[PDB]
């Protein structure tokens, strides 16, 4: 009778228990600054429906971050606007400082806090064990809030993590594939970048929740201890599964689908294969042994399971023994 349903294993109906007003943003009243306050310094990057500033503030020569929006789905703008708005103060959460629009062309804008990015390419040797812990310590800080705020970030990578070395800072950025999570709602598969995709969204189990993030945290653990990047190297959507399935084996993957009855894509059957479930030891070598521990080793296999409700939560992750060398 279709897929079985699934909720989230903490904070289920933290959205359901509050006001419309709170998690409704196609009802949300956007007010626009003017844009002429704004001085646009140089161009940090280019996203598919954005374009990211660093600029400064006339008003009080203080840097800031404006972020340019293609108005593709007005929806999905009024989306990132509330959900930024609701999370405003979070810890390690981007401040949304203010909303603008350029009065002739009446692009919309985003303006955020300043957060100076250490360079990432010379900073890859520069990182030890200690720092790997405390900076994923961080990261979780920033989930397990937006997690109890009834919200799931949907696209957590290095890219979206801004780190100031120099002032031990760290900043979780674009909130714009965030959703609010609702018990029981089917959410577009179509999230996250390949390499983070959980396996529910590979299999198309729509019915995902907060445990998605705690998915693509691994991702980002397993290549930072093990120093390849990315850890999970899919070459599409289809491949990204076998990639998991090379390392996680066929066997889970079966007890996962059978679990929640899903309905495997005959796309796969070609390519899926037999595989055995690998040892997380045989990841270290010469080069990453450093920052390899068996505490790294235990919280990782607790992240990287097929099953989104095996997943460790933010919180029960930031009690584990891989954590206790740090504040
Ligand atoms: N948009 C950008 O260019 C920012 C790119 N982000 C740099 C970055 C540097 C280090 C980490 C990291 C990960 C795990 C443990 C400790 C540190 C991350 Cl998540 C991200």
């Amino acid at each position: 009778s279709g897929p079985v349903p699934s909720r989230a294993r903490v904070y289920t109906d933290v959205n359901t228990h509050r006001p419309s007003e709170y998690w409704d943003y196609e009802s949300h009243v956007v007010e626009w600054g003017n844009q002429d306050d704004y001085q646009l310094v140089r161009k940090l990057g280019r996203g598919k429906y954005s374009e990211v500033f660093e600029a400064i503030n006339i008003t009080n020569n203080e840097k800031v971050v404006v972020k340019i929006l293609k108005p593709v789905k007005k929806k999905k703008i009024k989306r990132e606007i509330k959900i930024l708005e609701n999370l405003r103060g979070g810890p390690n959460i981007i401040t949304l400082a203010d909303i603008v629009k350029d009065p002739v062309s009446r692009t919309p804008a985003l303006v955020f806090e300043h957060v100076n990015n250490t360079d990432f390419k010379q900073l890859y040797q520069t990182l030890t064990d200690y720092d790997i812990r405390f900076y994923m310590y961080e990261i979780l800080k920033a989930l397990d809030y937006c997690h109890s705020m009834g919200i799931m970030h949907r696209d957590v990578k290095p890219h979206n993590v801004m780190i100031d070395h120099e002032h031990r800072k760290l900043r979780l950025i674009d909130w714009g594939l965030a959703e609010f999570y609702h018990p029981g709602q089917e959410y577009n598969v179509r999230v996250a970048s390949r390499y983070f995709k959980g396996p529910e969204l590979l299999v198309d189990y729509q019915m995902y929740d907060y445990s998605l993030d705690m998915w693509s945290l691994g991702c980002m653990l397993a290549s930072m201890i093990f120093r390849k990047e990315p850890f999970f190297h899919g070459h599409d959507n289809y491949d990204q599964l076998v990639r998991i399935a090379k390392v996680l084996g066929t066997e889970d993957l079966y007890d996962y689908i059978d679990k929640y009855n899903i309905e495997l894509d005959p796309r796969f059957n070609d390519i899926l294969g037999r595989h055995s479930r690998k040892r997380w030891e045989r990841f270290v070598h010469s080069e990453n042994q450093h920052l390899v521990s068996p505490e790294a080793l235990d919280f990782l296999d607790k992240l990287l399971r097929y099953d989104h409700q095996s997943r460790l939560t933010a919180r029960e992750a930031m009690e584990h023994p891989y954590f206790y060398t740090v504040v």
